[PDB]
């Protein structure tokens, strides 16, 4: 089982697994940035509430605007906390997935060396095997799915079974990681949407008081 297609499949899988440590670092940073931005949005809501309160001091006619600002702050506070909870999830899954991936590289890389060093193997098969040392920093759940799919397309069913059964945990953890990252991003968008309403309330209050 050392045709060009077998080796191509194995190489994609190896570079995917070696890429995992790099990918998780990027995701953790995305989620952390999302929290930072969510907190900044909540701070902006706090400012908007202060502004509206001050306008209200001069003008009872902006009472509703203070209310809208306060409600928006409450929403931003909830979104901020949602972002922070999502970051904590990311951190857990980002610690878990690399442990699982690192433990799957040795058998794949042994296979690749076995072709690289096999004088009975076709030229291009050996070339691909020997050059297979570039981690795929773009790895994600989609790449891991394709990796399993290619293995199953080209290797025998017994190997497909071992590959499928054996990758399920990692793929589940990486899925959880991606979902947590999405939750962090959505929370940040929600926080900023609250701040937009808060700011519009403050702006209205100030116009009315003027």
């Amino acid at each position: 089982q050392n045709t060009v297609s077998h080796v191509s499949a194995a190489c994609l899988f190896s570079e995917a697994l070696h890429g995992i440590p790099f990918g998780v670092k990027v995701l953790k940073a995305l989620a952390a940035a999302n929290v930072s931005d969510a907190s900044k949005a909540r701070e902006g809501c706090q400012d908007a509430v202060r502004r509206a309160e001050d306008a209200f001091s001069s003008t009872p006619k902006v009472e509703e605007a203070v209310g809208r600002a306060r409600a928006a702050l409450k929403e931003a506070e909830s979104a901020e906390n949602a972002a922070k909870t999502a970051l904590s999830d990311v951190e857990q899954y980002a610690a878990n997935a690399p442990l699982l991936a690192a433990g799957k590289t040795a058998p794949i890389d042994d296979y690749l060396k076995s072709v690289a060093e096999d004088n009975s193997a076709a030229s291009t098969a050996r070339r691909i095997a020997r050059g297979c040392s570039l981690p795929n920093r773009g790895v994600n759940s989609w790449v891991l799915k394709k990796a399993v799919e290619f293995g199953c397309e080209f290797f025998t069913g017994d190997i497909c079974k071992i590959l499928t059964d054996g990758m399920a945990d990692l793929r589940a953890e990486y899925d959880q990681l991606e979902a947590a990252v999405r939750r962090a991003s959505e929370a940040r968008v929600a926080a900023r949407a609250a701040e937009s309403n808060a700011r519009k309330a403050a702006e209205e209050a100030e116009r009315t008081a003027a």
